[PDB]
C-alpha cells in the first residue's frame, strides 16, 4: 500500500524507516536552512546516506564546499569506498532557493536519481544494489550546509 | 521523465503546473503554519484543489473546522459538486505534529489517495477523471489553517 513516513534527523545521527525504500520508491531531504557560505568541511561539510539491510552505504551523498563539488559513491560497511562520482560547483544547482533546500532521491533500481530543488544533478550508476532500511544526515554543528535537523520524507509501495 | 516541481501558492490563489500530474504521480503541500483556531470558515477554512484542463475540479479538498469535518469532492466546472466523502475529526487526523502539516495526494488512477502528514485519510474513487494540470489554495488570511503561502511539490513521470 502507498505510504507516506515522516523523519526527523538530527546531525550526526541516523534513523531506521518503518517502511523500506525499494525501486520505484522517493525520498526526500528537506533542510530549513542553507548555508553555502559555511567553513572547510573535514573533508565533508554535510552527507546524505541511504543505507541497506547489511549496512552498506548504499548511496552516500558528500557536499564539499571547499573542493566546491558533490560527491556520489558507495561502499560496504568494512569495505573502502568504491568510485566516486562528482559534480561541479556546489552552490549553483542550489540556485533559485535560499534559506532553505530539498534533496531528492529516487530509487530506479539499477541507479539513483538525485534532484537538487528541480535540479536533477545526477543519474548515478548503483556500485551496490538493495532496499534502503536505514537514513542518516552527518555533518557538525558549524559546517553544515544544511539545518541542525533534517527531515526526511519517504513515498513508498509506489511500484 | 521523473522530476520534481516546486510551486509557493498564496492564498487564494492557483498555479498552473510544469509537468501535469497524471496516473502514478504525488503532489504535496507544504504548509508552514496550523491553526485548528482559526474559526468558522464560510463555509470552509481551507481548499486545496487539482484542476482538469478544462477546469473541472478534479479532487476537491475542504477543510471546515465549524463542521469539524474534511470534505473531499469534485465537479464540472459548469456542475453541482458532486457526492461529498467525509472525514470527521479535524484534530485528529493532523494528530503528532503541531506548527505545520502536509497534505499528499496520491492519482492512482482509479483513485485519489489523501494522506495528513503520515495518516492515510481517504481512498476517494474519482467523480471525474483526467490529468490534474492546475492547482489552488484557497482561504482568506483571516480562517486559513494553514499559512498564507503553501508549497506544493509534485513528484511525475513516476509511472
Ligand atoms: C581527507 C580527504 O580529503 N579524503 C579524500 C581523499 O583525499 C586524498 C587525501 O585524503 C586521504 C584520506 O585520508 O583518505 C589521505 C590518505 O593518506 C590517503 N591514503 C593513503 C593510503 O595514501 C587517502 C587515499 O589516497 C584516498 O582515500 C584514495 O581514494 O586519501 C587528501 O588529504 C588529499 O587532499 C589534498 C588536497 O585536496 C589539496 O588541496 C592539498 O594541497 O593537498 C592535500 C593532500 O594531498 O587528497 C587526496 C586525494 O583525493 O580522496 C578520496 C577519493 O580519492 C576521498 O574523496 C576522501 O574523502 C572521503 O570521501 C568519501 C567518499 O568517497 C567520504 O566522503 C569520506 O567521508 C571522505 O573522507
Ligand atoms: C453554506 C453551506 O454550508 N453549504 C454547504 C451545504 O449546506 C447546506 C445549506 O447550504 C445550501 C447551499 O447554499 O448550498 C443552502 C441552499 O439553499 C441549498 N439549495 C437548495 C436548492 O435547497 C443547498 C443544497 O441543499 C446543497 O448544496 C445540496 O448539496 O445548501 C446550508 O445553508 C445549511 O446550513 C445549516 C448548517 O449546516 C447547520 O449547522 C445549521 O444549524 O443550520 C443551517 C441551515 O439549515 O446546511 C446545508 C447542508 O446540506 O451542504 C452541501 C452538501 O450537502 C455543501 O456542503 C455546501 O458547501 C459546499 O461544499 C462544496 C463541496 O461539496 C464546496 O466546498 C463549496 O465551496 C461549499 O460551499
Amino acid at each position: 500500500m502507498q505510504g507516506v513516513n515522516i523523519y526527523n534527523i538530527s546531525a550526526g545521527t541516523s534513523v531506521d524507516l518503518a517502511a523500506p525504500v525499494t525501486t520505484g520508491d522517493i525520498v526526500t531531504f528537506f533542510s530549513s536552512a542553507l548555508n553555502l557560505n559555511a567553513g572547510a568541511g573535514n573533508p565533508n561539510n554535510t552527507t546524505l546516506n541511504l543505507f541497506a539491510e547489511n549496512g552498506a552505504y548504499l548511496l552516500h551523498i558528500a557536499f564539499r564546499l571547499q573542493e566546491n563539488v558533490i560527491i556520489f559513491n558507495s561502499r560496504q560497511p568494512d569495505g573502502p569506498w568504491l568510485v566516486e562520482q562528482r559534480v561541479s560547483d556546489v552552490a549553483n544547482q542550489f540556485a533559485g532557493i535560499d534559506g532553505k533546500a530539498m534533496v531528492t532521491v529516487f530509487d530506479h533500481g539499477d541507479k539513483y536519481q538525485v534532484v537538487i530543488n528541480e535540479k536533477t544533478v545526477i543519474q548515478y550508476t548503483k556500485q551496490i544494489s538493495g532496499l534502503t532500511s536505514s537514513l542518516s544526515y552527518n555533518a557538525t554543528e558549524e559546517t553544515s550546509i544544511f539545518s541542525t535537523v533534517v527531515e526526511a520524507v519517504t513515498y513508498t509501495g509506489l511500484a
